[PDB]
């Protein structure tokens, strides 16, 4: 209620036409938040682009599809996947965007071990994106290894803005239950109003992902993991013995239950731990095509 009505809304917002008129060879390479992602070949050049396809009928909250368009229009950044154009094809929204051929951090985190130079590099890049986005009222809301993307030469970009929302003077806090269970901030699961701090919490879980290979309570059912995140002290690393004190001190500024006491992305940009961050080249060996 109502599908055709909602197609009309997106039509006014999107670029006219159908990108199949310039793209060949759609190959599905995945599926995240809200739809599937394909590679396509630009017919004129042989260049590769990505196309996020999102079926209108398959969305829990169709209105959030507009967040895609809102970020395309207002928030360009080096560590944010650039989106180029959007179209309404049948009952799907297509967003032609930058192709991150290095894939998602999740493939790295599950298959190899990251050293701290590489963990810091990823953290630095994400925090660069975040502090700019946060400075402008934007909260990503689904930070985790799947939402972090890589170029072939190891550069790091935030993707997957389907769950994002804005804050400001008039609406300083959000109330929606959005994200992926295991990465969700305790205040967000608590249904208390929240702000950009939830993104910093989710980064903490991602640091855990980076050291342990998984987020905490990953074994548990989603709802049980959420309760445990809500009700207990911050979750610990399985491999605490393996981290430098520098890292532990950093991670302790992220996984703070009191959102007011939690570090902001701007504060964190100055934390000593990031001194260890290496060039995007340091991430390169981790990728599937390079590791053996």
């Amino acid at each position: 209620v109502s599908h055709e009505q909602f197609r009309a809304a997106l039509q006014l917002v999107v670029d006219p036409g159908d990108p199949r008129s310039y793209l060949d060879n759609f190959i599905k390479i995945g599926e995240g938040s809200t739809g599937i992602v394909c590679i396509a070949t630009v017919r004129s050049s042989g260049k590769l682009v990505a196309v996020k396809k999102m079926d209108l009928r398959k969305q829990q909250r169709r209105e959030l599809l507009f967040n895609e368009v809102v970020i395309m229009r207002d928030y360009q950044h080096e560590n944010v996947v650039e989106m180029y154009n959007s179209y309404l094809v049948g009952d799907e929204l297509w967003v032609v965007m930058e192709f991150l051929e290095g894939g998602a951090l999740t493939d790295i985190v599950t298959h190899t071990r990251m050293n701290e130079e590489q963990i810091a590099a990823v953290c630095l890049a994400v925090l660069q994106a975040l502090s700019v986005l946060h400075a402008q009222g934007v909260i990503h809301r689904d930070i985790k290894s799947d939402s972090i993307l890589l170029t072939h030469d190891g550069r790091v970009k935030l993707s997957d803005f389907g769950f994002c929302a804005q804050v400001s003077k008039e609406v300083p806090r959000r109330k929606s239950l959005v994200g992926t269970p295991y990465w969700m901030a305790p205040e967000l699961i608590s249904r208390l109003p929240y702000g950009p701090e939830v993104d910093i919490w989710s980064l903490g879980i991602m640091v855990i992902e980076m050291v342990d290979g998984e987020p905490p309570y990953f074994n548990e059912p989603p709802l049980k993991a959420m309760k445990m995140i809500r009700d207990n002290l911050p979750p610990r690393l399985k491999n605490l013995h393996k981290v430098s004190p520098s890292l532990k001190g950093f991670l302790d500024r992220l996984l703070v239950r009191d959102p007011a006491q939690r570090a902001t992305a701007a504060e964190l940009l100055k934390h000593p731990f990031l001194a260890k961050a290496g060039p995007p080249a340091s991430i390169v060996p981790l990728m599937r095509q390079n590791r053996t």
